[PDB]
């Protein structure tokens, strides 16, 4: 049985399409890259199933492989993270598209499934595009007849590289792989910024709590949670970072944050958000020691931060909804609120990140897609990463739109630092 | 015609309900004078119309009023602000509301002239509760018959304020009124530290912009433009703000903000923000001179400040909307961004200040009502405002919820500064 | 029966080029002060006034000093606390043939000996006709000790918010004897000098007195008036982490609004890596505070006086132990752990620093001297209480600051004038507008 | 035939006891160099080392010395700047007995000597065995000018960016004839001392030169690497807004990220009243950039070495209107407007304030002591080659520094540790991880 799309809402394509418009826009690296690779076609014969939160931004990558030559089908790798509107708009485009927000696990792996196999004749994927390693997995773990015409796989988010580079060691990685989470224009914006951008974002049009005056408490001080105590600190909170790496907690303490272990922390917090890509952050224990109508979602990719399970079983006969993805438990007499189900809070409460952050993520996995698809053969089943060039590239294709203007070394200045003038201008180790 | 009350939708009231639980324990201000006042029932024969945006903070403010003895009735002070799952447990609780969300004029007006009449036998008000002066106007201009029984005006805005003492200069003031604004507890917390809250907030509902990387104009430093400049830079937005005030603008440069002229600061905006309570602050002149889509927007009272009129007449036929309150327009092939319609943007494109710093402003409101309903016979018609006291007693009532502790003077420390232990601790003429 | 003349006394009048160097480069920074000597100097409205002057001898008081004098004044100084004199700053002024009495950690004794000095000007010891005070120790000495003198002074202009407290009390009393103009409550001082001036000067101090790094460091302010803003200020822009104590619920609320930790002095000072007494209140911190202190502690104040910190406490208690790191750094033993104390709890930011930067100070002594002209040629319309500057003045004194720091106002129309209730060329806000 | 032996050379012998009591305020401050004094200090493991430093001869410096000679070294030692000496640093230092040859002030001249001094021990002039650097000029002057005792040195370890650029060159033109240790590229030195410590010491070093008001300023600063992060964050956190340049489009579009115009110097130096650079790069400032400037521009320099501005061409052309403030604040009259220089154009934090607080540079010297007892224990196991320290002992310096500003970190479960794929002791992040 051939589906061609599945969507909530098909009437609200015109919506989506005038803001996808507007994100064209914010996004100059994507149609600079548009620009310079679609009059060749790079990507004509590739078919392109991709994994990936199904919002605006996501649209104007998928028409940017379109526009590139790949055939796309597509789904989102969060049962909450689809924008309704941008999937209406792809679907209204002729795209095969398999998403909607409020999905369950079944609806989640069925929409997976569809994007294996292109059109009524059900041509397979010849490439992949992943965000948290599920469609890897069932491509790998379900449909291995697939793999021998798979060229290669690129991989978004930090939890789905570990997946990978587990894969690696086990020897279960039959694919290259490119990892564009560790572009440096990747991890060192869209992690940190684009977190900062939309954790405070979710958290307000979930609840509406006034920031200043509240303390929160974010465990973990990698990227994700630099950039969601800057949100927090910028909103007007105070925040107490949790850590179990030296470095990381040495960063947040010189950074201005206090640094306590989280059954210590919990007990002062009015907000808990999660960003450490581990489990069982937040416990029983935990929630027994908590404040009154304390705040509590995670914004690292999985929802085992939170022990969802415990807190169902537990204190599941008291849940109230407030609205959609706003859930209060009464905890042995003091509630606790849940923000979209323990899952990825900044796309399950608001629109995660925005259009100009996810821009340079984008333009990373495009970049890496004509890399794989035009050189796979040159590739080991390994995990590999871009060249700095290309990261440089990324980067000033969107100083224009915010008027940033580069000094352009002499050749003199060049030689003196053993740099081109062009660049790569940071030697390999160089951590930003 | 009686109509007990109209609101969008009715059935949304058990969510209303629920966010207004919510916001209780959010005021704790409202909830403490529901306490202390409540039992002895001091509004007992009070009808009070208020017209201040029905939003569930308002909601608050209503069934306080109600818990001291008041009868109640209410619309909103704006077309775009009211919350209508607000309206709909207010109606839902017997109250005679008249408020939703994208009224015209027309019902706008309609609202209000219903307030001043209670219940089916047509009982005239005897208290205005105002946001704004229409309220006000409606009754001294339209209804002058009822002047006589009414005993009191209470005022929320600065806008409103200016009003009533243009009818004190004029002569046309024929009741006594308490001035809430110029409470310190209210100008110093809600004008300044709600719109750092809410500006940023309903900027990104309405657009999704990337904050950081972006420049944004204000239009105005004092408390509204304070607040507003401290949410986009908290947001990493860079800030230009304008200023006719020498004082005003130096505060702005000391606070590491930009000051220039709006001719010149427009140019460089991506985001235009008008915090002044004057009229033409962006015209024809600065529309012609803006970037590509450009967001331009409002947060002080009225929706004069930018010249809508202009903008309509002059390139209406262009005309687009994205979704409510956002529209764009075509002014000579560069698109400019309007936000509800320039309209009060904190609460047409989001849901207005927070709660905690509305119990503030709702607290100052409440002490006001009380003070005039039982001594209004020693006020001139004039405008006042409450003893420095009573502005103590409100902060005070919101430490306990964020666990601000206050050291205690010695008696020694109290007689050497000049005060009482309890206080007041500052002169009239302290400006905080 | 014959008195003794002394000229001046500073540490070393050798140091004057150095302080006249930096009087050049102060001045510039200063428009505020420079442009009332261009504006009123050609026309010396201050002719036959002899000013004495008792207010920190720094660079930036070097150019008020001048400032008077170029308007026409004669002019005797001494500073109104022990440690904020910058010596170079005394020495050109000596230099300039100036009678100053001023040097950096003079004693209880010789501080009240200056002061006397000013009272009379030359050998031929023509009084005082005009006060110019900072904390209210020139006026007491006058008043208290030199009543006589009183019959021919015109006025009083005072600088802080202590010294106006003091000015308050006499007028309760019936013992204030002399118009006074309160130019601490201009808008343009206390929301400006108090705020922005602690926010530039007291981490500088902390800096310069123990090097000590403030990321990583937990710091209690103690206070949330305009000082109090602008210390937690100071402190959270060099990376320290800050708590406020309060007793005023509105200005905690402050606090805890502007992302600030507000506890209990009894509390707080358990965490506390830096104590600094922001109050203008005393025993602020006392011997309960000092006995749960941690280790090297740092401890100062910037309040005016030194009763905020029982220092009288510290050296009967543990002064045995004290140990000079060098001048005004001292480390006590208080039961083994070492409390480090800043210019022996005096003004930190003027004792272990500079005080505030030339800028701000162009704005406080711009309104200073807008307030010496009006008493010296209206002090008959006065009564002997204490007054503020109308806003016109106030607002004039901002706007002689923009051009140098490019801030460029837009000008209402009249139309736009008449809708929000004010003329063009202003006032802009009411009297009871807070800011 | 018969040498000269200096056992040190310093400005002022007296000024030992101010240093000595500094120096342990700063033990206190430095628990990552005392922690490895207690652990390593009884085995004596630099037993028979001769250490020779070429490192900026501070109070913190001076913790790092004592830490090598209790951990058995003999050491002598000299500044890599002229201006970076802390005179009673280097007097605490000699009156221990040490051969330091150090001072503030000095000249090429001086500064090359003294380097030259530390190459042999004691009157018997025993040479080196190690070499500790920082910015390469030791290193250059044994392996160019001393090569004969090049055979008997174990190894360098190098402080510094400016210093391992150096050192990389002679990796590539095969002139490298010893192993290297770069600890600049520890983790809990770059990302921390270069960014926090000049954070902490750039605003410092300017306000003691100039006590210029920061806020209402317009600072830009030149380059976006670690120093310029920290320099204009500075800057930021005392009120100055920032205008960042840069070559690198990351490095760019962090600082606009980071709420920072970005612009070229041609355009940002016409609006700047200080200027900073901070790329570690040549002609930065020139001439054509010295003619636009504004009036009282304060220009300086936190890179390492005085290339950064073209001090050069600013003396040639204009060096006759050259006028001392005092020292390390020159002004210059560049076609009628004033220019502002610090330092003669060399690192401004160390040339006029005291450079990185104790606590930051603990981890940078914590970093030093562990690379000089690996290469005197192990430099057989090494090529002549630049090197990095893996990143267990990198974890280690961060964790010996957690219990001063009370971090306490969680502890991973077995199953937690297994889940993010680490032991439960770390390391904790892989090799190529950019924190
Ligand atoms: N919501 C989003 O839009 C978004 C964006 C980017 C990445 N992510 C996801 O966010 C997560 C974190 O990503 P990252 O790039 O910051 O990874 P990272 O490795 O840079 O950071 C993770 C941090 O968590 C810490 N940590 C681990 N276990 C902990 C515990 N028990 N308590 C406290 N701290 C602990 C680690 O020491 C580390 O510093 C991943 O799941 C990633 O896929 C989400
Ligand atoms: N959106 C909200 O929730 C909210 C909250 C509080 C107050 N308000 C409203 O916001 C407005 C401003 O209130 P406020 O308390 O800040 O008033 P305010 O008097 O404290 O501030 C107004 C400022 O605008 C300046 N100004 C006037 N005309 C100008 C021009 N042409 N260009 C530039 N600047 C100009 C004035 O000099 C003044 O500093 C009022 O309409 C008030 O009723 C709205
Ligand atoms: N160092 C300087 O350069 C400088 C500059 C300006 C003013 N001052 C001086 O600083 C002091 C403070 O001035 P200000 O303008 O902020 O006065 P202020 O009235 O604005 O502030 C003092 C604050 O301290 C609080 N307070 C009083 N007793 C307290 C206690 N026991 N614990 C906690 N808080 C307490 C008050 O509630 C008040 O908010 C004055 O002595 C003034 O003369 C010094
Ligand atoms: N003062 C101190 O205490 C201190 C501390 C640490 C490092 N340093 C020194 O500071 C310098 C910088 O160190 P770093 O670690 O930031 O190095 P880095 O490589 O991290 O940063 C240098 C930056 O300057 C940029 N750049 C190069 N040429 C430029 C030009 N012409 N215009 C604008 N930008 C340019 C580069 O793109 C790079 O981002 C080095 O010389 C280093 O030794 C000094
Ligand atoms: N608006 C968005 N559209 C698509 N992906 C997003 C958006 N916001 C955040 N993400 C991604 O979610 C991932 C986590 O699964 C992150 O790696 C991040 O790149
Ligand atoms: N959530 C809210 N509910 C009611 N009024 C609000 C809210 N947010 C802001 N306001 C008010 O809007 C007024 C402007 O009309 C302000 O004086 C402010 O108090
Ligand atoms: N550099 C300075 N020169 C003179 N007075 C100063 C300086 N810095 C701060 N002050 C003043 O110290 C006063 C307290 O005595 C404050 O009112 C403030 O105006
Ligand atoms: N107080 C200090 N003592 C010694 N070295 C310092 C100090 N502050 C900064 N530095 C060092 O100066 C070096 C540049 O030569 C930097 O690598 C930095 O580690
Ligand atoms: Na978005
Ligand atoms: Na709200
Ligand atoms: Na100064
Ligand atoms: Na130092």
């Amino acid at each position: 049985t051939f589906v061609k799309h599945k969507v909530k809402d098909i009437s609200l394509a015109a919506w989506g399409r005038k803001e996808i418009e507007l994100a064209e826009a914010e996004m100059p690296g994507l149609m600079s890259i548009r620009k310079e690779f679609g009059p060749s076609k790079p990507l004509k014969g590739a078919r392109v199933a991709g994994c990936l939160h199904m919002t605006i931004q996501t649209a104007v990558l998928i028409e940017t492989l379109i526009e590139l030559g790949a055939e796309v089908t597509w789904s989102s790798c969060n049962i909450f993270s689809t924008q309704d509107h941008a999937a209406a708009a792809i679907a209204a485009a002729g795209i095969s598209v398999y998403a909607w927000k409020g999905m369950n696990e079944e609806e989640f792996d069925w929409c997976i499934e569809q994007t294996l196999f292109f059109g009524e004749d059900r041509k397979p994927l010849n490439m992949i595009l992943d965000d948290g390693g599920d469609l890897t997995n069932m491509v790998l773990d379900r449909f291995p007849e697939l793999v021998k015409d798979i060229r290669g796989i690129s991989e978004e988010t930090t939890t789905g590289v570990l997946r990978l580079k587990d894969r690696e060691r086990n020897g279960s990685l039959v694919l290259p792989a490119i990892n564009i989470n560790d572009s440096v224009t990747k991890s060192k914006f869209d992690n940190k910024y684009g977190c900062k951008e939309s954790l405070v974002d979710s958290i307000r049009r979930a609840t509406d709590v006034m920031m200043a005056g509240k303390v929160a408490v974010v465990a973990g001080y990698g990227d994700v949670g630099k950039g969601s105590a800057a949100s927090l600190r910028g909103a007007g909170a105070r925040v107490i970072v949790t850590e179990i790496d030296p470095i990381c907690a040495l960063q947040a303490a010189m950074d201005g944050y206090e640094v306590k272990k989280m059954a210590d922390a919990v007990k002062r917090a009015d907000i808990v958000v999660t960003a450490t890509g581990n489990k069982n952050i937040i416990t029983g224990e935990h929630f027994k020691a908590m404040r009154d109508k304390v705040i509590v979602c995670n914004i690292g990719h999985f929802d085992n931060e939170i022990d969802m399970a415990w807190l169902n079983k537990t204190y599941g006969s008291t849940k109230v909804t407030v609205k959609p993805q706003v859930d209060i438990y009464n905890v042995d007499g003091h509630d606790v609120i849940i923000l979209a189900e323990g899952r990825l809070v900044n796309l399950g409460c608001a629109t995660g990140h925005p259009s100009f952050v996810m821009s340079s993520s984008f333009s990373n996995q495009v970049i890496a897609q004509l890399e794989l698809w035009e050189n796979s053969s040159k590739y080991e089943n390994k995990v590999y990463t871009l060249p700095k060039s290309l990261d440089e590239k990324v980067a000033r294709l969107h100083l224009s739109k915010i008027d940033v203007e580069l000094d352009i070394l002499s050749a003199d200045q060049a030689a003196y630092i053993g740099v081109t003038v062009d660049g790569p201008y940071k030697n390999d180790e160089y951590r930003y």
